[PDB]
């Protein structure tokens, strides 16, 4: 599917909420996609020094 | 305290691959996790710094 | 406002093309906000080294 | 080779507060600068390195 | 999956501390932060690459 | 209190009892408090970025 | 706001080369990318900070 | 040809003079060559990476 | 075995017990062993340097 | 100034491979050249630094 | 005055002459600008460093 | 083996600068330490790299 | 396996202060601890990776 | 005094006449002077960074 | 202002190859530029700089 | 030989009998040689960039 429903706290909804007040992003979806980009790229990393090691 | 977000196939086929992998429980500690890296990158940031010294 | 119509020339539009099929992304808006974070930041930090030094 | 784009205001004001500033001459200018620098992100990353190494 | 842990009194008060804040749900959250912290920390350490090439 | 009862999930604990079995580690509990340590530290430094800009 | 610049036949080559790529439009883009940089550069070295402290 | 005729903006001319009324440069033409060598040596370690990883 | 009897020193001794008393660490046997996995990680690098230029 | 220590095998073996070469006279030496590295470490790290300032 | 006369040796001479022959560089007499701003730059700083200490 | 250069006045004036400190000797010296260091820098440099991969 | 060493008054003074510090036990401790740094320094340097590829 | 006698151990004495036998070092005390120099910069940065945070 | 000095003959063969080279004239050009790297180091550390705040 | 006779300049000069009066070394020479290898060290790591590339 597409939609997901997460359980995200009270603070941290503020801090979505208060990126998107920025005007930097535009809906909540956008902030979470780029928080998920950000961990995205840590585990591939990880995952390139192992394919690499071996 | 439930959000509901417009994740795409592919990030959703990421998140439930790292909760298959079992360092996480549910989707939402993954979308926590992500979230507590881009407010650590967030407060860390020059335009963070840049914005508060308009004070 | 809040839409720009902007020239980017043929092989920048399959970059962000891409960047959409990849699926890390859902709009051409959303790539295009995010290159313009990174040079919002990047421009941020010359204009903070220059007021912190005065 | 026109592309329509949704900015917002406040990144409508950062593009052309550098336009004003005269470094750039459009705003496409600006455009063009910030895909440059997400083209170069992309590539250096250790996502795209990950993607390949499925050859 | 279970575990019991002795803490002490003061790791403890700072993992209530880290769900008191919000960015976390549960204890066990935060201890599964920690751990994949120390996962991460482990496989790109010198002595994990030292303790490989003993193939 | 002293003790705490988490729920870890098999691989993490595959994970914890392979750290004790390689002997740099004596007991589950001493792997659990050397991740703490790293997560306090983490955190103590943005809290410390915090009070300083401030 | 024109000016007339002695390039030399291979810098013209390769600003030619990075317009053909199609990541800028003009000789002229390219020419104030170049710009940008070395006024960056400029501001952010340890001499234009030696010549401040001269006040 | 050698010659290029370029379409610099007021603010980033009054940069280039500036470079030469310091006297570490000579003419504006040599300020405009110092600025392509560093895009040039940038585009060039960008390349560098792709065909290394290839 | 897996008990050693060391000579620390008056001040070593009261470090090892400054950071027991600080609650990060339970025993003084588990801030020596921490010691010595700082001191192993270390010895482990300059021996896979070693073992790699060869 | 003595101290009795559970160091379990492995990090017993690796000690006195550490002595066996030579660089280390005694088991003491070895303990005590960890616990500069844990000093040293503890001084520069940033909770040492955000547990100061509260003065 | 703006003309200096200098002993640069034969193989440095060769090394001027090759970066003019590349293109990048127009005359000698910008090679070696190029290398006193490197130079300029790296006594700078230090002196930089002195001011700021003192 | 004598090269005839146009430094400017700023650039002589810094050259004579570091003779007049005393850590060089002859205004050659100077010329000859920047040289040095434009070499190394162009031998690590990326386009170098980029260069010689046309084999 | 002893050695006579021509320390001069000032580098004597060093290490007696760090003797006297409690940090080590020994001056010959001290000694071994900055052989032990200098062996490491030149085991990681460029000048022995140059040396050994004389093959 | 000036003359310290210490125990080494074989193997570095064997490090110490190795590197006076390379002849970038004239003596064995040339040697142990220098490892001083190493242990003593480092020493300092610890003691410099106590007192500035103090 | 000359000094004599007791080089060996490892670093008297080095200092001659660099001269041979050709990217210095003298040996004593050699030692300024040593010397010069060494007075940069010196300045730069952290001893020189323990040393002042004892003002 | 073992013995060079070398124009320093009254600057230098003062600088290395400023190191020797520190005590962190013994005679001029010794100041000497450590500045060698300081440049030797240096040189060395060009002279191993340009046989790896090759």
């Amino acid at each position: 599917s597409r939609t997901m429903t997460v359980d995200t706290g009270e603070e941290l909804r503020a801090f979505v909420e208060g990126l998107v007040e920025s005007g930097d992003y535009k809906t909540n979806s956008e902030v979470i996609r780029d928080g998920l980009r950000l961990l995205q790229e840590k585990t591939a990393g990880s995952k390139l020094a192992a394919l690499r090691l071996e």
